[PDB]
């Protein structure tokens, strides 16, 4: 059984409201690994993202971006599960940036690849 959900203990770090028509900056995938992979390159250059991280999970991928200009989730996951029939895919907004990508970067997640050198800064957002 693939997933349904990114998993429990990021829930609280992502919005569940998936047909919203607002605009936002920040996404979350999570799909296989290999389905990752690409993704990670193709969303880099999609979106010409400013941060993006890809991170593993029991087999599976996170990715994680950030983007330079706003974007509805409904949009973004229609670009993502052009690639899928087939795997699954889940894709939602991110609400709490530096605490989903913290945690993306402690057991049992670990980072694969990212596209700055040493990552995300805490002091790179607004404290909470």
């Amino acid at each position: 059984e693939d997933p349904k959900d990114f998993p429990v203990d990021l829930h609280a770090f992502l919005s569940q409201a998936v047909f919203s028509n607002r605009t936002v900056a920040s996404f979350a995938v999570y799909t296989t690994k290999e389905k990752a992979q690409i993704l990670y390159k193709k969303l880099m250059e999609k979106y010409s993202v400013t941060f993006i991280s890809r991170h593993g999970f029991g087999g599976h991928n996170i990715l994680f971006f950030l983007t330079p200009h706003r974007h509805r989730v409904s949009a973004i996951n229609n670009y993502c599960q052009k690639l899928c029939t087939f795997s699954f895919l889940i894709c939602k907004g991110v609400n709490k940036e530096y605490l989903f990508y913290s945690a993306l970067c402690r057991q049992p997640y670990a980072v694969v690849e990212e596209s700055i050198q040493g990552g995300l800064k805490e002091h790179d957002f607004n404290p909470e």
